[PDB]
């Protein structure tokens, strides 16, 4: 039908239909996941892989002065040498999150539940521009998506 076995044959290659770029924050934000949805995943299977490539808002400089908010792209889950307290979750883990080619440890904790922006997403974009990093296509949002509504149901 449309996702009807597994379809991988991608060590590189040209993705079809949702062969353009996502451009917009309203893509990103379908494919956002914020804290509160890490949280209620927090206790839940390997969820690592379903929000890889997808993307999380987080806060870095949200402290001072300005709430600088960020989009930060997940690269899986790793544990961290303590647990942190989040809304009553008790988790030892972060997911490694990259901004362009900004590969960093963020703790659920600073990860924001608010809505992306074109600001935020404008400085993402300098951020994989500057990286070299190609703007992900909207097939893969659209599989992000898909694996978003898949996790919570």
């Amino acid at each position: 039908m449309g996702s009807s076995h597994h379809h991988h044959h991608h060590s590189s290659g040209l993705v079809p239909r949702g062969s353009h770029m996502v451009s917009l924050p309203e893509e990103l934000n379908r494919v956002r996941l914020s804290r509160h949805k890490l949280e209620r995943w927090c206790h839940m299977p390997f969820f690592a892989k379903t929000v890889t490539g997808c993307f999380v808002r987080i806060g870095i400089g949200n402290h001072n002065s300005k709430p600088v908010y960020r989009v930060a792209e997940i690269t899986g889950v790793v544990e961290t040498a303590k647990v942190y307290q989040l809304g009553g979750t008790r988790t030892n883990k972060g997911l490694q999150l990259r901004h362009g080619n900004d590969q960093r440890v963020f703790r659920l904790e600073f990860v924001s539940n608010q809505e992306f922006t074109e600001s935020e997403f404008m400085k993402w974009k300098e951020a994989m521009f500057s990286a070299g990093m190609q703007l992900p296509t909207l097939d893969e949002i659209n599989k992000k998506e898909l694996s978003i509504k898949e996790a919570l149901n």
